[PDB]
């Protein structure tokens, strides 16, 4: 297939989402034309790009959504049946939805979810965006 499909799979079909190099090394393509790609799919909704450390991922923008589908139920239902804890174990979450991720990119994730304003994180614990414990 064609250099486009071939990215597009990798990419579309990657549980976890990958570096963008690592992607153009399987799809045996320069940067440049990686990115030129990237930055098309992102504009037509398919990938999702997150800075990671010193890295850069690409992430199916399905599989990215369906993860915080996941996190918003599940700390949803969480806040319902305990309404005093601060939130849920970071740890907790990840084993739950996230154990194939690597560490460092599930941390970025919870990251950039608590900037948008739909977390809020403490140390060892992860809760929606304004929850405050109550009875
Ligand atoms: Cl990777
Ligand atoms: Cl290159
Ligand atoms: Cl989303
Ligand atoms: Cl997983
Ligand atoms: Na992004
Ligand atoms: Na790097």
């Amino acid at each position: 297939g064609s250099p486009e499909k071939i990215l597009a799979q990798i990419i579309q079909e990657h549980r976890e989402g990958l570096d963008w190099q690592e992607a153009a090394t399987r799809a045996s393509l320069s940067l440049e034309e990686t990115r030129k790609l990237l930055q098309s799919m992102a504009a037509a909704g398919q990938v999702t790009l997150l800075r990671v450390e010193n890295d850069l991922y690409a992430i199916s923008t399905e599989r990215y959504q369906a993860w915080w589908q996941a996190v918003t139920r599940a700390l949803e239902e969480f806040h319902s049946r305990y309404p005093l804890r601060p939130g849920l174990a970071r740890e907790e979450l990840r084993s739950r939805y996230f154990s194939r991720l690597p560490a460092r990119v599930y941390q970025a994730l919870l990251e950039e979810w608590s900037r948008e304003g739909r977390l809020q994180l403490a140390a060892n614990t992860v809760a929606l965006a304004g929850f405050t414990p109550s009875f």
